[PDB]
């Protein structure tokens, strides 16, 4: 699999928290 995009879809997911706890959309 594309380290990079990987690697970037999960950076973009960590930055796009939204929920401002750590996570993103993973409030639990």
């Amino acid at each position: 699999a594309p380290a990079r995009v990987g690697l970037g879809i999960t950076t973009v997911l960590t930055m796009t928290t939204q929920s401002s706890g750590s996570r993103a959309s993973l409030p639990k």
